[PDB]
């Protein structure tokens, strides 16, 4: 029934009827809308089928595009009520996902709520069409995964590795180093970059003051290295 | 002598002495500071050596880190004069470069000047240490290539391909399509992703209202696909 786990609803509550069904994975509840659901709530066998028809959204499976994301959304509380909230495009949460085909990332806008929503809780726009489902949060800030904003994906079956950086340290591939000399010595002695179906690329998120996304080959050679914003919230809880 | 090509200097001109040497490539002038220079001003034989010791800056070779970038810089006009300007972190130019080792990009902050500076013109901070050299410009806005702002690089010997998008088209790898069905059919029938030293990855910048960076394999399979901001100025002139 309820997608909000708290009994007393907070915020601006309006009478909006938004369908959802309730499910469970790994001891945590989640909701679906038809076949649409968060990727992190899917078993591997589910991902292997849902990945073949979905549109590419970070941490969401859906066979049809979601409706457009505007200035506000309604977040489902229960069968008959929803919370009306503004979208915040200034405060962004960094989402990651993998479905066995693509490893996606997104600098997602957020909404702030004192309610405790489960994964997969649907959000609708003014006309009642589903615009997104909830995925991850930090504190009271919930990401809104959609097709706007900075984001991307890597073509690989490997899941993300999520790591933390140290100030002043240097990073290449899977490794970190005290100095450029140590880093360059390592690079020089690696075999040449190679990628194939038995050697899929590994995506890495490095969190910290100067955060990075790295794509590294099975043999240790870098494929890509990117600097992302220190303002992104990368300490996130997948619901 | 002069790194500004106009005879009458505009702006706030101060007595600051900044060393530089004058050079020419393909009939266009450029300046160096010691061994430091813009990548786009180097011959292939020069790149092949300079690439082996340089630090990673988009479109700049330097064996030593540049000094920190703060709120303002002085841009060399001639042997004894420089223009005092503010750094603008709101208006960003998108830079690309390749040195045969890495294909880099950067969302660079800018400075505005009515003077016409050549490529490689040095910029210094309050203490006179070189902070960057000029690379590209759009209008009166010059990029400041440095270690700040979003950016990255791909490990490859290929140079960038720079393309313009068309309304209504979908993009995968090297190709564009009028419908999702045709795009998905194309992907399904490519050989599996493969990369090696005789099949290096190809970086592509797609410019337009919904711009992209795509890294594609020699055989046409994607390695990565990312969405970047339509506010980035991607129409730039390498000086």
């Amino acid at each position: 029934k309820s997608t909000a786990l708290n009994e007393k609803y907070y915020g601006l509550v309006e009478n909006v009827t938004i369908p959802a069904s309730l499910h469970e994975y790994n001891g945590k509840p989640y909701s679906k809308v038809g076949n649409a659901m968060p990727i992190h709530c899917a078993t591997q066998e589910e991902k292997e089928l849902l990945s073949r028809t979905t549109h590419h959204y970070c941490d969401l499976f859906t066979d049809k595009l979601f409706a457009p994301l505007e200035e506000l959304v309604f977040v489902r509380l229960d069968e008959n009520k929803a919370e009306k909230v503004f979208l915040n495009r200034h405060k962004r949460l960094f989402l990651t996902s993998s479905d066995g085909v693509v490893a996606s990332w997104r600098c997602a806008p957020t909404l702030e709520s004192l309610n405790k929503f489960m994964a997969g809780t649907p959000l609708v726009g003014r006309d009642g069409r589903v615009v997104s489902l909830l995925t991850a949060k930090h504190g009271n800030h919930y990401a809104v995964s959609h097709l706007e904003g900075d984001g991307g994906y890597f073509e690989t079956s490997k899941p993300w590795e999520i790591k933390d950086m140290e100030d002043g340290r240097l990073y290449y591939g899977n490794k970190s180093f005290n100095s450029r000399d140590e880093l360059r010595a390592y690079i020089q002695n690696l075999p040449p970059l190679e990628v194939d179906s038995s050697a899929p690329p590994q995506p890495i998120l490095l969190r910290g003051k100067n955060p990075r996304i790295i794509l590294v080959a099975e043999n240790g050679r870098q494929i890509s290295h990117q600097y992302i914003s220190s303002n992104l919230i990368t300490d996130v809880e997948y619901l």
